[PDB]
């Protein structure tokens, strides 16, 4: 009951075993089968049917202890997120390697044990290892919480050990990244690594982290996006390139925002806005079908206490032009240029009339993003959708819209009001790029060397995982989300 | 002849073209076939075999120029010829004369035409129409030398051996991911920013939390904690940051792969290392023996035979066999410390500052053992516990660990050991998070780490680590 008492007395137990000549952290256990392999091998067994001739070395963590008397011990053995029973029987025990009561009265919950024993099914039909000998491989000194907070995030091993849904969540995350990596690779894409720190932070609009490099003696910027070096690789003839990796934005932490998060950015030469749209639809529909066998998934947008909303990932997804729909909903045209004093003040007026929060700073791109957020981002929640054709001031690195002046060929896919995908036709015309004289002289010079018509796309893998694992917080899909020390 | 004049007059030509209604950066070209697909569907065709009926839209970059024009098109690192003949050219989309002398070198162009072979046997496409997609306003060189590392796009467009280098890099990382995944390993992401960092950390500041975070020097601790959490085969491929000095084999930000494998022993990790290196080398080259220019391209390559098993060399016992001195235990005793400094002094090797026991052991191994097998990869094994405080103790050799350290051409590429999962067996507990994970119970586990850039160096025949990183962190002028 007292945690310090349980920990201190189990440490005392460790030293008691050591003083007793038994190493509680033995050097090695020659495991022969994993718990999933055990379950797959011996699932087709009748109740009460042993396989006594088959001597297996299996390992796992003890998660339950019970007794039908001092002579019969029941345990729960977990390994790789799968469970079998442990049916210690005084008869099947090797009494020449230890006392049965001694060898099993010491086992507590959380204990990593190695078991020499045979497979079978109990009279209750439970798949079990019947141990002839059981070796504690690693003592869990602390008391393992039953199902109990910030702890899940800090000591993530506890969260993975007690909550099966947590391991399911992270297995889904890796399955998502595997599916995306495989998807791109099947489409001829080439996975690369670009620097995590650069002399600038370009690709998006966010505060960068600053870190000091000693041997170069300079303050480098943790990359906010992989956009620029990837487009440089497109210049370098890798026409189908991508990168899955962490990007850092030194901004606010909330349930959908982490300072560091897993982006996937691909750049696909000779691909236009429709190629990016079709890619987004194909990718999300195929990934959701892969992960669920259906295109419709449930998601607790308003938390687990409220009824979930069904998100239909059936393509095509609707595309909505931001400025057209802002002018429609707000019944005011945003005159170009969108950062003219008139247009800036007009957007501020629309925001003020609607009691929508004015963003810091009230730049026309930020005001446009706030207008989109309020008026169009939270109005398709049954399916994902694209907000498209953003003003060029919102996306300096996007190619100009062919037929709509001042707009771009940008697509940004939202799921339940959250931006999971940002894509557009890359601006390949160096003269048409402002800030070519943050911005890179290296990137602008690469543009001057010829960037082919490219389509770029970026995926917030953490957010996508949030939606496909039914998690409301991004801290629930990152194994060790950055937390405040206590 | 002038780079700047060529740039400026190409830009003036750009503004001209834009002012004459012509778009030198068109929005979308419906390319139907790719250059590799082209050199596949028409690789084996009769010399002189044209196909007038089959129309194809193809893109590429012009790399060479020459009523009969000849170009070179490269796409995805593969070349074809272009035969501009106005016999098949569509003048309604522009006169052939004006539309072909206009194209300069390095232009990304789209081409509507038909495949064929010429009377000389060269495989080409005859364009009925050719569109400039993106002009190269600077002159691309041919020979080129920091241009390689800074403007890597030129290095990938020109050399095509760097393209093969980085395709081999991605093939190596792909193969490593597939190799681990097939072995039941689960890929995860652990934080790149930590609250704690043997090397200097990268310090950054998070503003919202108003606190300094250190870029991870390794994926070690969180991966071990994941092992505690029941992810018994866990791994991470990603950047780790050691804020120290660059050289040809150390870059402060480098790609590490670290796996932790619950219930793995020393033999397990050794077998994994041999399997992975032999099978990766075979997956790449179809053989276990590779040719690597150890001392540069000016010298003859050495053959490295990745045929398993690889030699295992105990660091202490090989130091004692090479230098003919016996080192008492503990290895940090005053007598053994002063003895250890003495072999370095006797060989005029440099003394590490500070002269810590593990540092002197590192220096002795580096001079004496690490250059004992260059014809094959090999293992320096069983490092003393003062060299590997997170490593399990050797069971039959006192004071040693089950550590294994794989080397190719005297450069280390693999560090591995069984974890000291007994919390009370290391004074590092009496990281708080890591020690608490141990207290919750870490099984016997084998951990391993791979220097991806170094493995790529050795499999791409590159002497420097900047050659296997696409954008090495360079020094501005
Ligand atoms: C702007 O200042 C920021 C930006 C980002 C994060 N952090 C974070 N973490 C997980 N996901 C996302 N996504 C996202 C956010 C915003 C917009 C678009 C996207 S996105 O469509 O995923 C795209 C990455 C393709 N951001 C942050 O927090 C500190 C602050
Ligand atoms: C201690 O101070 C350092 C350390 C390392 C780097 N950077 C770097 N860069 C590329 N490779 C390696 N490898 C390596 C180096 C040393 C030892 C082992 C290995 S390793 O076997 O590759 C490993 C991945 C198992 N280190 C550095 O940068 C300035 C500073
Ligand atoms: N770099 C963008 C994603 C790619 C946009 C198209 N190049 C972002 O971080 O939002
Ligand atoms: N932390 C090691 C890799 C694994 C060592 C044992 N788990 C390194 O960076 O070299």
């Amino acid at each position: 009951v007292d945690p310090r008492l349980y920990f201190e007395n189990r440490s005392k137990f460790i030293q008691d075993q050591k003083d007793k000549g038994i190493n509680p952290y033995p050097h090695k256990f020659e495991r022969t089968i994993s718990i999933p392999e055990f379950i797959e091998k011996y699932k087709d067994l009748g109740n009460g049917e042993h396989l006594e001739d088959t001597i297996l070395n299996i390992t796992g963590r003890i998660m339950r202890v019970s007794a039908s008397g001092q002579k019969l011990r029941f345990f729960d053995l977990v390994g790789d997120g799968e469970k079998i029973q442990v049916l210690a029987n005084y008869s099947f025990h090797n009494h020449e390697k230890g006392n049965f009561a001694e060898c099993y009265d010491k086992i507590r919950r959380g204990d990593i044990v190695g078991i020499v024993g045979f497979p079978g099914k109990s009279k209750k039909g439970e798949l079990s290892i019947f141990p002839k000998e059981t070796i504690l491989l690693s003592a869990c000194l602390h008391m393992l919480p039953m199902k109990y907070t910030e702890i899940r995030y800090r000591q993530r091993y506890l969260d993975l050990l007690i909550n099966e849904s947590s391991r399911h969540t992270f297995v889904t995350r890796t399955k998502i990244i595997n599916f995306l990596r495989n998807f791109l690779n099947e489409r001829g894409f080439f996975e690369v690594e670009t620097p995590m720190m650069n002399l600038i932070a370009g690709g998006a609009n966010a505060r960068p982290f600053i870190t000091h490099h000693n041997d170069l003696d300079l303050d480098l910027y943790l990359r906010i996006a992989t956009e620029l070096p990837l487009k440089m690789l497109i210049v370098g003839g890798i026409d189908k390139v991508y990168e899955i990796g962490k990007v850092f934005r030194n901004e606010g932490i909330d349930n959908t925002h982490n300072p560091e998060f897993t982006s996937c950015e691909f750049y696909w030469a000779y691909a236009d806005y429709n190629d990016l749209i079709k890619w987004s639809e194909d990718f999300f529909s195929q990934l959701v079908y892969h992960l669920f066998g259906t295109y419709k998934i449930s998601y607790n947008k308003d938390g687990p206490e409220n009824q979930p909303i069904e998100i239909d990932f059936t393509p095509p997804y609707p595309k909505v032009s931001i400025v057209e729909e802002i002018e429609k909903v707000t019944n005011t045209i945003l005159e170009q240029p969108f950062d003219s004093n008139e247009t800036i003040e007009k957007m501020i007026n629309i925001i003020k009339e609607h009691k929508i929060e004015l963003p810091n700073p009230p730049t026309a791109a930020k005001l446009l993003d706030q207008l989109a957020s309020h008026f169009i981002e939270n109005k398709y929640n049954d399916k994902p959708f694209f907000i498209v054709e953003h003003p060029q001031i919102m996306s300096p690195l996007a190619k100009y819209h062919r037929t709509k002046p001042g707009l771009t060929e940008r697509l940004e896919m939202f799921i339940c009001g959250k931006e999971v995908l940002n894509a557009y036709t890359e601006l390949n015309d160096p003269f048409k790029q402002k800030e070519c004289f943050q911005l890179d002289s290296a990137f602008c010079t690469s543009l001057e060397y010829g960037l082919p018509p490219t389509g770029g796309l970026g995926l917030g893998i953490d957010r996508i995982t949030m939606f496909l694992t039914n998690k409301n917080s991004i801290k629930d899909v990152i194994l060790f989300p950055t937390m405040r020390p206590a």
